[PDB]
């Protein structure tokens, strides 16, 4: 069955596909943004608005792959086998969690009805071929 | 029957040709926008706007020529025959459906008057010879 | 995505294969029907009913897909391959536009309540064994 | 930071250590229960309760680690060093997703306050020495 | 014990015996009539009037004998043994389900108090010997 | 079409797969319970509840497949090819009528909402590994 991780939040996964793979910051940049201005709300025993429930279930999922990124780096005899698994987590699977950590940080800081009105105005900018588009990308702010 | 598929909406086939042939983004990109934020409306047994009824008949018309592109690549032995039909559907016909899907996937998102006033305010940008043009072409945002 | 082009109108694509494949009159005999009764309402700048908008996107889809049957009569010098495309347009794809045009050109001359009772009352009339049924087939009344 | 996976939902990871490493059913058998009872809940665009939102991120992280258990099978060369990664996803990581899927199925059907009643009433069963321990271990009932 | 499949619906099995074995259409004709104009009501999780409960328990029973009509056609070594079982299902057992599928289609389309006032007026026509009866059989309509 | 046999009555065929293929009693033993308690119900011309109407079509399809298990015994010649049809009615088809008669006996006596409580509370018994599974399997009580 499909799940579509963004389906309850207004967006889908086809709408988040238009963001190119350098619009997201690195993974240690996104975890430290949640480790700076939401640590009072994430660890609290009351759950806030349903981004906070989806966000603390997404950091721990990346927190488990950091164990798999370390256990592979120790308990494999081949240095050629060790390089493919560690690079696969930080390139392909990591790019999925660069989307998922970004969307729940940007909806807690700027609201839900602004990022959903930003991915439309970015979805009309990136489809336009480079000869006919403004050179300044639309920036995210309130 | 000099039937114009835009005359019911305000634009013509002659007004939409201000945009050049390579401005329209590719066919897989637009069908990943109709399946991004209109999947709930196109499936439902109720036409919301007359743009939905033209758009619902526009994907299935492309759904036939995609079926004919698959069929012409399996039940023909001759590769010189096979490489001309597929290069005709995706290039010489597929410029008409990129014009038609763009006028219904960017009009439900931004209204009718804004797109109909976008093609005039793009028309005074592309005619100006390449010396005295602004660096930013107009694009429609929310 | 799974779009049947009739789900708005009450019928499905299953209820229109419930009539036999021989009942539907020929394709060139319905474009000569639309262009005789309802010709000044298709080219009108206003859309009267949502049957008109679905019909105007259904002629031009056939007006395009017939041009692909003409284009392969000049740029395909192979009678082993030229006949198979035209016998695919006129037979396999041509069965769907022979009944998509019939559900719109024979609805707005009789209403929508009359045809959706006719597709059942003739649809159950054929399966009846020969002489236990009213001896003539029903037809539409204005 | 120290995100406790259950702190919003009553229990903690210290309380859930009463259950041994053999009480949990296998991951290939809960997902035939998270899809048999509940399919209309975790497809719909509305979240009913925060057990539904925490279940989707818990069912898609297994959706990534099943892809990684397949990707290693077709790209990693050494068959003796390929088994050691596949037997890490099913054994050591999967014991945390046997744990996380079980808590959001048994709370989702039996309520939250019955599982928190159950985790205590299993903890006064596993510690009793076997000379005086009843063979009827406690299980759930709606 | 007797069950008399029609006993709760006003009729009996002696009253339905007078219909000769060509008044019923073929089995693929009766299933497609229920697959045309009642598919919205049969698969719905609410049960309608008690014909709908008896009808969807009668299609599945025929849906299981189509498995027995296929499994016999594969896993028997004798082509003489294979012919008797396949013909017995389509002649003798099939004639029972041509009655049962017809009576619940004709009561949903025309009411219960019309088919029960039709089998009487057919039960007086078929008993009359052919020299003294009208040549036109009584037809079923509202 | 896809008629789900239980969709009107709460459960589905995916939910009823929790019960293994050995939990159901034999067909020759439920019909001595569908005739011991209930004889005045399923003879009478009034249907009390839709469990009664769905039981008669479920008790007469076995009434046809018992006739087919007798008809093959007296007409089919090969005694090695006769056992293979008789051991298909009792084994593979009968496992669906052990299934269908059980759900309309246990719901008919214990109510609908107790069996749907029972199918869940058996599903949290069959999956628990045998080191921690109680020997008292759940059974019904009025």
């Amino acid at each position: 069955m499909d799940i579509d991780p963004y389906k309850e939040f207004g967006a889908t996964v086809e709408l988040l596909s238009f963001l190119p793979s350098d619009f997201f910051p690195s993974v240690r940049d996104l975890l430290d943004t949640a480790a700076a201005l939401y640590r009072d709300a994430l660890e609290s025993p009351e759950h806030c608005s349903p981004h906070h429930t989806a966000l603390r279930q997404a950091i721990l999922c990346w927190g488990d792959l950091m164990t798999l990124a370390t256990w592979v780096g120790t308990n494999l005899e081949d240095p050629a086998s060790r390089d493919l698994v560690v690079s696969y987590v930080n390139t392909n699977v990591g790019l999925k969690f660069r989307q998922l950590l970004w969307f729940h940080i940007s909806c807690l800081t700027f609201g839900r009805e602004t990022v959903l009105e930003y991915l439309v105005s970015f979805g009309v900018w990136i489809r336009t071929p480079p000869a006919y588009r403004p050179p300044n990308a639309p920036i995210l702010s309130t």
